[PDB]
């Protein structure tokens, strides 16, 4: 009776705090969509999609538009109420782009949060609005760089760090480690995020020539590699990029291929598929960060919705996109950093409503 | 800031039509504070089906409710997290409770709970009959009757120390069956893998075969050496166990009933894990009234047609009803939930009797 | 030295001969500084078969272009390394790309490209018919109608929810060939692993089965336990599914699409494997004119005739053809490639219209 009405679509152009300067391009800024579902009832629920530039994940912004323009007629005339089947019919009509499904999926979230007069976090089983430990970024540099980035993060208040390593010279890998894990503040927690960086030579290499046990995320670029690695390693591995389906965390599961994932949205499609995972995650005894890939405080208070109504033995620290913008399109809205916790909205659905006025106009709007 | 108030306990004395003779089955109310109110069922098919008895549900019930007290019933998942916290196993105790907290969540959502767990309609779900063990042509006799009453699915008891017999009622019922029609034999744990084995591979028909042995390892063992599709039931009790069917490849389908599984909310992930891994599924409940046979129903309807078999319903076996024109009933060998916010069945208290047991929350400065 | 630079992209509304009822087909020139040019086709069946659709390629070549100008085209594994950098994932987007590289490199050799794919002749490929699904003497009316015209391998359409008529199908077609017939079962994903396990095993034919489930998981399950040589397809997206599939031992055929898989560089190091392996391989594209056609019938031409075989003609589905008299033609069941250097195809721009984009290299002392 509930029924999808109109589907209208807005771009944002993000610029970045900290921009860098790629090999191949200065990365500047990132490409945000917003989606607003309007229902024949008056109900409207926003959902955003904001990939990491092109480059990071199979996601772009042009691409992300282009989905919408196609699943559009689709969703149109659907119960926005039932998830489940609003998914499906999203993966009849277009399979894969999972970056697409996302903010559909989030905003049908909104609806239904609305309807039931309940918060994302109630919904998703969570018992409290639980603050959710933000952890910081420590870019790459000296040993006593890195290390004077994390006194100064510390000093915000910052509790958990992602300390960014990677590069095929081990030698300066195995200084960075063996620094920051000897150099760490008390009751502080590093985790050694490569992003992809390593091949399973180097890995081994450096792993193996390092006396810290803290947290790997993501040493190689595929499962496989991953997997060949925790062999052979005594570290504790963190799962992200390669798992684009609950099929690939399965794979992972079976192989015994690591002790946590990364869980976002935007990389698995929506809040539908990424609760599937948490759950499994739980029932394996799965250690989990739970947060979007990118963009404003829309897409990272949806995350954090998921990461409030998660165990407390099975969440770890959750990372906030719109830390790294320095444009803010929801200003004082969604879930924000104090002291180094976020806590999400406890109003109906996602209880962050975008202004259309601050957003630019419409680049694209499907009715029937 | 919905609490949980009062848990009230009935028990059902409930004949059977075809005589074991009777039914014990424990009814549960639990109160709101805001004057919403849920029910759930738990009816073990005797003490000796499963790891389950009426008595025991009713203790395990007094051992949980001074924990169920206080709680919000809206928050699911921390609900089942209490239970599995304060009495672990049970599954049959949790049941019934889980079973309420549905019932009062979508009361609160305004929502049946087919929209809750995800489907897009009240799909009219294709029931199965009983047939029961005999000759030949005695069970091909009862075939074409419950092909009369309007059954298009049909579940046909086997199973002995004989091979011999066993061989002659499947190649029988498996040529004689009715056009359109299908037949599934239940064996129930009756064979050893030996005899599995050689009935198996002595009969032409490829019917499903439901649960011929005892454990998951022996079931296992028999889907590797025969050409059956084997059905899964009995030795399933948590997640990990279809986890572990999943991953021995042991199946290509599973029974899911609420008692056995500990509710809806652990029925609901094995579904949509089932889902996932292209399982087909019967989902129904061990036994008892419509209110348990409704709660089945609603995750029946809400599962994807491709995953779907055809249910049983407990009520149809039972000489009397408690709850007269309620919850989902045969219709010419289907059944549709009812689309009422939450369950959609209330008991009259009147007809079921005085409570055997009643929990309440107390004042701090009473005296006796 | 040789350097790309114009991408030039159009649009090309396909009407289907049998009507979804068109195609969104995507063709590209590339433009290189010494006038040699270069051309792609990618045209997904319709949105909704693979994680493919025509506005998605025009947004992916619109995200690629920009990396794409500069670059020597006759380097094609490196052009190949930059596009997965610059969007991972997107095999269809690339698809195009990677063909009118492939184009301009034969041009330059002066070369056809089954010659540079390693082949000895312009060997003539059998071309398979496609038998939509009915009644048992609907398909073999229309089997016998696809003898008359040349066809000797047809590919008959089965699957569905009901395992009886599939049987029926099946056994009949394959007992009521022509003789030196051959018929390939493509079921589409269309059943679960129950419902093939049933079907395969109540069935005398051996005949090749095309991907009966939806998964890499779900299709080695039906192989373990079924007698027919699996065949798959749809699955499959980039060169580790194959080495999964091949460690699996999940299939004895794999089909290989280049818009699926990449293109034609990424489809030469799958065909090679599967050479390598004793594979069987269907080498076609997944739809469009006779440009994408001819792409990979000189991959087809060059395959070693052991692993070879029938080829599908996606253009004689059309009703329109943009490219007349032009690229590989069915004759009395066959097609031979050209043997003019590089592709053998060159479009008429003003036979398709307007350029839907256009993307050009720009001076740096330019002006609005």
């Amino acid at each position: 009776s509930l029924r999808i009405t109109r589907l209208t679509v807005f771009h944002l152009d993000l610029p970045l705090a900290k921009p860098y300067w790629l090999s191949g391009l200065k990365f500047d800024r990132l490409d945000s969509t917003y989606l607003r579902i309007d229902t024949d009832e008056g109900v409207t629920g926003w959902g955003e999609g904001c990939p990491w530039g092109h480059s990071y994940l199979p996601a772009h912004g042009p691409g992300l538009r282009a989905g919408i323009a196609t699943l559009a007629p689709h969703l149109l005339g659907l119960d926005p109420r039932s998830l489940d089947h609003v998914n499906r019919v999203m993966d009849l009509q277009l399979p894969g782009h999972s970056y697409v499904k996302s903010p559909i999926d989030m905003a049908c979230w909104d609806i239904l949060g609305q309807v039931a007069g309940l918060p994302l976090w109630q919904l998703l089983g969570g018992e409290a609005a639980t603050p959710v430990p933000i952890n910081s970024s420590i870019s790459t540099g000296t040993p006593d760089q890195m290390l004077g980035l994390i006194a100064e993060a510390a000093a915000q208040g910052y509790r958990t760090h992602s300390a960014k390593i990677g590069g095929s010279d081990p030698a300066q890998d195995i200084a960075r480690i063996e620094a920051i894990s000897a150099g760490l503040p008390d009751g502080h927690r590093v985790t050694f995020d490569v992003n992809r960086a390593w091949t399973p030579a180097i890995a081994v290499e450096v792993l193996n020539s390092v006396r810290a046990r803290d947290w790997i995320e993501q040493p190689c670029q595929t499962l496989d590699q991953c997997a060949h690695v925790a062999r052979r390693v005594a570290n504790p591995i963190m799962l992200d990029e390669c798992l684009h389906e609950f099929s690939d965390h399965l794979a992972a599961w079976s192989r015994g291929a690591c002790e946590g994932v990364k869980i976002k949205p935007n990389r698995v499609g929506g809040l539908t598929r990424a609760r599937q995972i948490r759950d499994f995650g739980v029932s394996v005894g799965w250690q989990m960060h739970i947060e979007d890939v990118g963009g404003t405080a829309l897409a990272d208070t949806a995350a954090l919705h998921l990461a409030a109504s998660t165990p407390e033995a099975n969440r770890l620290a959750s990372w906030l996109g719109h830390a790294h913008l320095a444009d803010d399109p929801i200003p004082g809205q969604g879930a924000r950093n104090r002291d180094g916790l976020a806590t999400p909205p406890s109003a109906p659905g996602l209880g962050v409503i975008p202004d259309p006025e601050a957003l630019g106009r419409p680049v694209a709007s499907y009715d029937e």
